[PDB]
């Protein structure tokens, strides 16, 4: 199976798979069962952004998620990611619905990776940024019912002609290039991610909501990870 | 046939394609016959840089290239590159030798891209760095005789055991993401390229050079490119 | 008197002293007589966006101006800068208001410079971004009329309460700290400016208008330089 | 007094202070007596180089330091700066001898701040980035024995013709610009400082050690802050 860790933002409680019982932003190490939740107040129909942040020094993942009335909610969990993700990995976005349903828009995403070497003043390092994506968006991998170009935005699950958005879907973007997360030899490894979405929901609970992940370099869509399980894990354990 | 825009760093003059009676660096559109070229005093055996220019605004491709003694070339031309590549492209280096040789290693590189659309802070952006190439550098499409992680480097053309540079070689690697270049749509588009490279050469004459290039996302190196061609063009036309 | 480089966007035509007789941006070296001007159809009270850009190896300074509809300005200049400021400077926004008036609202601004060495890998930089101003924005030296903090923003020329522009006023924001523009050893000093504004005018004319500008470090607002002179220069010569 | 926060690389052990009775890298947050401390092994002679990284959302302010051979250490402390730091301060080096001494020398010092607004798209930024130090560096503040130029660098304590330290010194370097280090409103404050560092010592012991620092905008050289005090703090409480 892939490799997983990932931010979630979890509009729709499951309670059979840890969940507590309202939104969260939750910390997924390897599991849907998130290692750490903090509660999260999801606002209908307005412009979200989530910030995420690790470096290998301090081994604390963190991530805030906030709008622009104010309300905020953070979550952080120590981990040192040197030891649990592959050395070369993939970036990407991962929504899905279930019986219930919302729109999983992605306004912008941008990401930026560096790995700073013990060698005097090298550093190699990634970064990129959309702040539109295309109908043709070329250095995206798009999986699942992921689709660029409407309005200029990424939509990660499928939404009708007239907008509304469907049940039952699963969708992802990754990024085209592969990026060295961590490297023994390295004295720094730092990343950030920051995406701005757009969730509303018409109807009686929004579901199911939006991850920042990284995953192995050659991850999939779990077969049956529609709802819950995110399009990130093949079960809930 | 490919679409090619180049920096050339070229070490070997061969008259008979309208290079000057000197080592000198280009600017090639669409042909490796140069459309501005300056002389250049390469150093054997020392450390250079390359830095390339370039934004929509002002449609002017500049290049400069430098050696820490200060002794350094720049060369700048005219043109639109909204009108020249394809929208989405690919970003690399290329080297060759002929019946003359030199080492075509590479130091470090990085670039970056950016399209700044009409829409306020909306921006898209591509950046990478790199200082070190590891044997199994991922995120690069490595063509022809180029390899990486011989003293951490990115060796272009073909270098025996013992470190001697092999003639008839050619090599190139391009980084594995497409990059959005420009955009009908886009206010200001700009790239910056620079790379460091060590030249040397034993016998009598280096050749062949080094070339920065954007191409479309497809490229491969022309059948037949090795020497004066530099891996990047088909025919001397 | 001072040495001013400036980009002025001018919404009124001050046709004894050179202006053409239509709102328009410009390059100006120098003097207010700007060396090369294009037409420029400014939108009352809606956001604008200036983008201004120049590297030493090209030698040319380029300036766009855009609104969201996708209407754009370009004038661009050949002039080696190297030859015209002195090696530190400020940086800076001006504006101002005559017998016509206008909001100079400045809703951010962003600045980078970078000098590059020929010794390898060693480079100098500054970027600052601005896109909310408190009411004491320590990093700014604000002379004249310049406020910050209403609505989060920049206010160039005086308002009154109630938000009217007021006539006769001059303005200017600089950045704290000086910047090292060129150095005679750089191999390429580049800088890149980007800013947006609201210029609404309720009467018949906006004016005068607002120009990014760079100028000695010790830089102060000539004596009568209200209305056409931008807050810039001492006369029209 | 001023208020500090600072990353000590501590190379002389002052037990009565409670150093440990090892050269080492410490975190100090408004008092010379480090709030956590880590082994270090400071190669005479050698280029070094310091990465401190912390942001509002992990709350947790990481150091390491490392020399070319691969040998690093590191510390980390849980701290809110928010809570300890005003809003606004600058940034700067320190390094003191007294009976015993060695060279300060900097090569080089970058430092960045972010604070990303919960309006979306809105944040204020600085960056800074120095491989050269000239004889006039204008966006420096030298206190103390500090001096700029000499091989390019910044020399922070005293240092002969003949290029050897002198004891009983102690000098600073600050950027000019104040920095907007914190916002109660800022959804995330972030910063990153990295230089790299030489220091050289002939005799039985270096002393006293370098350090990176935060402090109110006015902050001066305490009265007596050589040795020990690493010019930092008025005394050793
Ligand atoms: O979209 C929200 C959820 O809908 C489904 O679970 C259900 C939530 N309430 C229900 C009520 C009845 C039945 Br049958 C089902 Cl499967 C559910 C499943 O698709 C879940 O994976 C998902 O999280
Ligand atoms: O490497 C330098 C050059 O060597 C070859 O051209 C020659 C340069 N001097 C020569 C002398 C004899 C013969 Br045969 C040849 Cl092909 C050459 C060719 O490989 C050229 O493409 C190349 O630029
Ligand atoms: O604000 C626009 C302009 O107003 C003044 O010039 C005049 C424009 N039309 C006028 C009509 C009458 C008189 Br008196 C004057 Cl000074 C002007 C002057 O303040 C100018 O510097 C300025 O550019
Ligand atoms: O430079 C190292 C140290 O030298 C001085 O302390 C001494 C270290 N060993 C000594 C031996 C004798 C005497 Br007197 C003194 Cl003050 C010292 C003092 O200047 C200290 O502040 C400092 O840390
Ligand atoms: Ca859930
Ligand atoms: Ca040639
Ligand atoms: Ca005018
Ligand atoms: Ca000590
Ligand atoms: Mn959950
Ligand atoms: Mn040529
Ligand atoms: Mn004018
Ligand atoms: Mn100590």
């Amino acid at each position: 199976a892939d490799t997983i860790v990932a931010v979630e933002l979890d509009t729709y409680p499951n309670t059979d798979i840890g969940d507590p019982s309202y939104p969260h932003i939750g910390i997924d190490i390897k599991s849907v069962r998130s290692k750490k939740t903090a509660k999260w107040n999801m606002q209908n129909g307005k412009v979200g952004t989530a910030h995420i942040i690790y470096n290998s020094v301090g081994k604390r993942l963190s991530a805030v998620v906030s709008y622009p009335n104010g309300d905020s909610a953070t979550v952080s969990y120590d981990v040192d990611l040197d030891n649990v993700l592959p050395e070369w990995v993939r970036v990407g976005l991962s929504a899905t619905t279930g019986l219930y349903k919302e729109t999983n828009t992605i306004l912008s995403w941008s990401f930026t990776s560096k790995l700073k070497s013990n060698s005097t003043h090298e550093t190699n390092a990634l970064h990129f940024m959309f702040n539109q994506f295309s109908k043709d968006q070329k250095d995206l991998i798009l999986q699942g019912d992921a689709t660029t170009g409407r309005d200029g935005n990424l939509e990660l699950t499928r939404v009708s002609s007239n907008g509304s958005p469907q049940g039952s879907s699963v969708g992802r973007a990754l990024f085209y290039a592969p990026v060295h997360i961590w490297e023994s030899s390295a004295v720094v490894a730092s990343f950030d991610a920051t995406f701005t979405f757009l969730i509303k929901s018409s109807d009686s609970h929004p579901a199911d909501g939006i991850a920042f992940f990284i995953s192995n370099i050659d991850s999939s869509i779990p077969s049956g990870s529609t709802g819950r399980l995110l399009g990130l894990f093949p079960d809930a354990n």
